[PDB]
């Protein structure tokens, strides 16, 4: 059946990492059950373009008017109740995630399920940010191969980049290597880029502009490692573009950034029409943004690993019941409808900086 | 939660017209309820390659050996289970579009709702087989423009393609017109093909061989009007690469000859991230096979008219119980779980050939 | 000499129209003298992605402490100490185009003329919403050329853009014409659009998505008639890699949307190196915003007639106390240092609806 | 305020290197304040085609005239009013350039701050003839390289080219190095450059043809080392033209040979869409012409270091009264108004070969 949308809370959390994070959470409430989900934009707009001001404002202003007291079929028909607006995609994306999670719970049907995934675990990857020097990056690599993450990702710049992949593929010949480029570098770069072909990196990660796709299909002429796509592939149809361009390879997919499920999975089925795999990326997210990466990520494309590591790498305690716990590599889904998680109310409370609810 | 499929029926009905029409149809039963798809292969090979000899062969031998007793998460863990076979798409299909109507109807959810479609009618145009005269033409036309459809397609071939157009376009200068090249032309026939360009054609479906793709985008380079293609997609990924090679501008979908529900909404996904539509096709389908059709219709990239016109134009009595006509071409989606649409078994049993049960 | 910027004002005015208008203000002081700009972004994200909100929350949170108690060389230095945020071009626009007047004031000279602009006024055209049909088009438009206005724009949409362009173009056979397809097109559109060919507009503008340059480069492939970029192009690179695509023959290029005078310039310059020219779009401005425009539009590539009206066409009384009209569709530079006009405090305070001051 | 150009002097000197150089002024007079440019053609036509008698009696019989006893708007306006004539602009770069430093003046502003730079010392590297052999090569660039250039250039020609780069890189593996191919070489020799490639140069200058783009952008193909163009790079549509069709990565960006700093300016920010720098070329200039490039250098996309370096190195006695030194690889900025540094005309005086005045 239908469901309708009776009331929204706006709940902001600053959540003590293991500083602080702001949390913002969107729970929409409907058919005696709630969905639940996380905002990735920031403060300042620093990874995009959307901030916290103007995506709190613009749900509280329009898209919760828009959809409070309405009926829908499915979250497809939730999105669509939008629609008219430009952009603002990860506010988009608080409203359609709740919307999925809410209506996956109407059905008592676990989220990834009802996107088509059925994998049980997914595997996960362990980012390492610039150490001061060769033996400091390769004693850390050793640490997680020995923990049994599936992929290392290191941090790399201009002056700290052929390096630390050296020194990594020298004591781990077999590992699978990539790196993130963090949008430092120039077509200058070429050469300079081109020198870590002989480590067999799986991709480097947006190199180049970080709304771009024509420079780093110029790049991907230049060099062999495989090029990454993150910040410039928003849509569907930008993987689409990206791909055809040949700006890359790969796309680190994360979920909100391309304005939720039904986008990803879009995204993800795009990509695999190319025969291009997808990867789960982070955003240092609460229990509830993990949880539906999670469930997304059990979708078939996603062939490479994801950052969905252990919630406690990150928190001394987390939002929501059910501990994230990776071991060996693989996270484990989380059980029971919709995301499968669920808030901790009073512990929340304690970290509320601000909440409101709205109704038609 | 998870559904267990416990039999398998293989049922061959024959249809008399409005030549004739044999219709095999698959019921999938587990939880208690059925879900029901019809196969739309031939008896020989003549649209495109497969028979019913050879599917329902693969079916009793090969897929319903793979899925008998076996539990599921969903219908893409049915398609998964079916394994690695090369080809046989409809076959495939079956399963997989008996496995969509049965799963949904354990969850009581309209099939439609669950691929994301929030239309709740769809628009449909007619096609018309190949017309003895310039006139004759304007007149069987004349009576489905009085009926309201919203398209009229008509069979074309040298040297009955050109002024047929210029026939029913003087004679119904404002109607959307379009026809089907029925691959009876190579590229030597490209001269005689851009004169239809004048008469404002929204596309010239499969002018060359049923296979191809790099022919069909040499010719449309050739020509002003848009290409459509409805043989030569058989996948998503045939749909990108169609699509990138500039093969075509337009897709005919039909959920079987792709493989079922979730490679159609795959493909209509592909073709929407690279901006062109999508519109249903028609393989002259008893009510299953035509309520399947109304409800992938309802995704948002369904942009043009199908051939899903109404059911009493080619039955005088049709398989189920509920009637499927359209008015002033658009069909409404029917309403119930699954397809919303209840196989007639006394009349059925009056027109079975062939059939046979399976189990564990 | 430099400058140090020692206060900022935000002033946020509410203009009715002749439906309203709301004018975000913002006035910097330093060195005796202030400069003045308007914001460009909406309340909501409909023209495009930047709001209000998230605007000045940006410029109070983030632009603001950033400049205030600093000293500069010139307003590239200011945009310098704006640090490396991404997007929200239209809020660094604020800043930015402050910044010029504030300096170009501590000179004495006129802004245009910093810029490197020589001519004394400019060339206007209008732009009219969209019409009830081909008689009513036909005299709309009688009255903005009985007033001289050197270029006609029509807002176009599907089944209303063809007829209207034949309407007026055999009603005013003569007239520089041009559509606005106001993104409401995707390349299944094209066949649509290609019937515009014929009518000579000196441009179709932004007949594809917002955000894409792609898609237009295969529509411009399909059709005779230039396309015209607005949307689409927020920086110089955009317009770079726009032009070298063959997304446009011509951009729109307004001010605040590429993030201020100094890239709007180095747009300007990059059009004109491919042999595009540009013209000034309009955001329905107060005379602070209609100024900065027209000191803009001196520079010589400005080669296409602009949206720059007569501000007695918006307000029945504006924000500054100059008047700001067009006679025979030419716009005079209006005379004074920096923008060459000054706000009108006393009906400012009337329609003022926010104000705030900050300081070091 | 607008500037009216009152007088203009022209003085020849030869001034003695550190045997004679032949160094052209114009000075231009008005509004209390003068304006210095020097020009960079020869007596005969080596570097590029203009030569002194061209260039000087164009200035005497066309420029002049046309501009003295008339009120410009600012150096654009200036430039505008000769306009008419074809290439030259070398010739025209002395007026245009004379304009912006007595415009510049009028204001009591440095040059760079009005162009948009806001540096305050500008990287400079050193440019070697080629040596005997390997070691006194390497001798050479070690002294350089101790002194704190930023940037060395090796002069290199066929038969002497893989093997000086080879002894350098091998001596110095981490010096950012580059060549100067001087037009010597041909298509043929794609081979030969292509084994400089290891080496990591940032770029070879202008190896073929002088005015060409086509053949470089061939060689380009072959080799990874990233090609520099100097002589074919005229004018920001020659930039553009350039950059699109991947003839070059770098421009080396000479202020007179392109028309003075207005299209300088433009270059720079045409590269810079494109994202390629751009770096400052010298030509032997007396104190005017260096302290002209000094303050273009001070704009962002200068990336790489200029051939600015000290003044002392050429000349026994500058022409200037300021010191134009650097130390450790960096020129500081001559502080004042327009370029900021003063003919010395007694020692001017000495060293006139020729002078002339003319007026209205």
């Amino acid at each position: 059946r239908m469901f309708k949308i009776e009331a929204a809370e706006i709940v902001v959390a600053r959540l003590p990492l293991k500083t602080h994070k702001v949390v913002p959470l969107l729970i929409l409430h409907g058919e005696g059950v709630q969905g639940v989900a996380e905002g990735t934009m920031e403060a300042r707009p620093m990874y995009r373009e959307e901030t916290i001001a103007g995506a709190l404002d613009l749900l509280r202003g329009t898209f919760l008017p828009a959809i409070l007291g309405q009926t829908f079929a499915n979250p497809e028909a939730v999105s669509d109740a939008l629609g008219s607006y430009r952009g603002n995609r990860m506010a988009r994306a608080m409203v359609e995630m709740a919307a999925w999670d809410l209506w996956a719970r109407t059905l008592g049907v676990p989220l990834g399920t009802l996107l088509g995934g059925h994998k049980e675990q997914v595997e996960v990857g362990v980012s390492l940010g610039i150490q001061a020097d060769c033996q400091a990056t390769v004693d850390l690599v050793r640490r997680h191969v020995e923990q049994g993450y599936r992929r290392i990702k290191l941090k790399i710049k201009p002056g700290w980049d052929v390096q630390p992949v050296r020194c990594t593929r020298e004591a781990f010949p077999d590992i699978r290597l990539t790196v993130d480029a963090n949008s430092a570098y120039t077509l200058a770069d070429a050469g300079r880029l081109r020198q870590l072909d002989e480590y067999d990196l799986t991709y480097i990660e947006q190199p180049l502009a970080w709304d771009d796709l024509v420079d780093h299909a110029e790049l991907a002429r230049r060099i062999r490692t495989p090029l990454c796509l993150d910040e410039s592939v928003a849509s569907a149809s930008d993987a689409r573009k990206a791909l055809a361009l040949g700006a890359g390879g790969v796309i680190n997919l994360k979920v909100a950034r391309v304005g939720g499920h039904a986008e990803s999975r879009r995204v993800h089925d795009v990509a695999q029409s190319f025969g291009a795999p997808v990867w789960c990326g982070g955003m240092l997210e609460s229990g509830i943004g993990r949880a539906h990466n999670i469930h997304l990520s059990t979708l078939s494309n996603f062939r490479l690993p994801g950052d969905t590591s252990s919630a406690s790498r990150y928190w001394e305690r987390d939002l929501i019941q059910e501990p994230l716990e990776a071991v060996d590599g693989l996270m484990p889904v989380p059980q029971g409808p919709g995301t499968g998680v669920t808030l901790d109310r009073e512990f929340l409370a304690t970290v509320t900086e601000a909440q409101e609810e709205h109704r038609a």
